[PDB]
């Protein structure tokens, strides 16, 4: 780190070198079968099981996580490797074995071996640096919507003497596109969609919702949408489209659980989120506003 | 999840009840012991032999990132967990065994039995909801600094006629407090630094430096230093003033890599960090700017 001393450096080629020279040591100094076969087709048959009981859970999470092939290969990781050295220690190859074997990896599983040593999510979390959800989700709550939340519903009862006599709904919606491509102009995704009026008081934009004209909505895209889109559209990141998809829902997932359990954020915002695969923006929210 | 169905739930505790379930009906079928021993002493032993190979890459980063106890108490987890099984195993219990497990951690370590399922690595990152760095780095470099970058030496060199005859440096210099305390005026961190200028055209400020006035510098906080600081001032997030440093560590780091392979951030732009324990940013400012 050529920037300060305290700011610490990525984690090498440390474990791999000086644990392989170790354990080649060791090995030369031991120099100058059966149990073995046993011990390792013992590891392989746990991590399989092990493999099968994180399957049971995520086999849940197909719908709406992972669209069978492709849950397998990712929730067991590459089981071709699994499959070879499982073909391997059956051909260099006692039923009781089983049940003792189930016995351990029950044991491990519920007592708790599988927690990871906080090294090692240290080494995950850091790794990549594309894990873009979270940041997102805090600097967006802090700084826009905990400033402009408080006077919102005062500013609205400041406008709707204008309307009502002459309402204006009380929730703040935001609009979240799975696609991640934001216009500038929220008229450009529905001609229903018309610019009403700007709030007075820092942007606002009070719409019509349409010929039967029904809504008076206080509308707004999310913001970093945009900034997920630009790293999509970054060539050197290699950011994927699918990447793109997945942080989304995960920046929308967090953002619901932050605004969930704001003290002064209960009851004056709902989000709204759509994909496209026929469509209407201004039917899914009028279902909001009628729910309403 | 009470908002669009595509959008995935939280894991809950779907593997450990069926997990358990089907591997206690596995011993009620089989129902109606040294091999175990074996067995589970040999796994105890590789565990904690895997722990001491990551403690080997590990014990580098001592100074810079863990300031002994508390450096194997985060790398090994909780070793009083293996102490104890490990005193049951050679309690309940062939030198020539180890040699045959040493081969076994190293073919392990070797070839990659380490790598995680994809699933325990989305297990690991979407857990806590605190993983503040990348968020705010991709979003203070795309939001901010991509857009004010290009225009910048051809602005500076705009001032540079009403001080050179009547200069400012080329690099735009950012501060990184580790503190996360970020004070709104730069001259009430420093009484020798005096605020001189505004640059014309968004915010920008043009310093004097000291009674040996010498720099003329182009300063600037960082932003979400200060999206930080409120997180840890938030109250219900239980956010500790480590996770703190180590957020503002992770980010510095993060936005450096970001700043080292950007194609028009070459050389306009360079990053200070400071931390206090007699201290003076004008004197660190003032070697990089002679070091210039």
């Amino acid at each position: 780190s050529s920037l300060h001393p305290s700011i610490p450096c990525p984690r090498g080629h440390g474990a791999q070198k000086a644990a392989l020279v170790l354990l080649s040591a060791c090995l030369v100094t031991l120099w100058g079968l059966r149990y073995l076969v046993l011990h390792l087709a013992s590891l392989q048959l746990g991590l399989l099981l092990n493999g099968v009981c994180s399957l049971a859970e995520e086999l849940r999470h197909i719908h709406s996580r992972y669209r069978y092939w492709r849950t397998v290969r990712a929730c067991l990781g590459c089981p071709l490797r699994r499959g070879a050295l499982l073909l391997l220690s059956i051909y260099f190859y006692f039923t009781w074995m089983l049940a003792l074997l189930g016995l351990s990896q029950a044991l491990n599983i519920l007592l708790g071996l599988k927690g990871l040593a906080p090294a090692e999510i240290s080494a995950v979390c850091e790794k990549g640096n594309f894990n873009v959800a979270h940041g997102l989700a805090w600097s967006y709550y802090i700084g826009y919507l905990r400033l402009i939340l408080p006077e919102l519903q005062a500013r609205i009862r400041t406008y709707n003497q204008h309307y009502n006599n002459l309402a204006v709904s009380q929730r703040l919606y935001i609009l979240l596109p799975l696609d991640c491509g934001v216009p500038d102009n929220l008229s450009m995704a529905d001609p229903n969609i018309r610019f009403l009026d700007k709030l007075p008081q820092y942007s606002n934009s009070i719409y019509e919702l349409l010929g039967q004209r029904a809504g008076t909505c206080v509308l707004e895209y999310a913001t970093p949408l945009q900034t997920l889109f630009a790293m999509s559209q970054y060539s050197q990141a290699g950011f994927s489209r699918e990447d793109r998809l997945e942080q989304a829902k995960l920046f929308c997932r967090t953002l619901e659980d932050i605004l969930a359990d704001a003290p002064e954020s209960q009851n004056n915002c709902r989000l709204i989120a759509y994909q496209e695969p026929s469509f209407s923006l201004s039917q899914e929210v009028l279902r909001h506003l009628r729910q309403e």
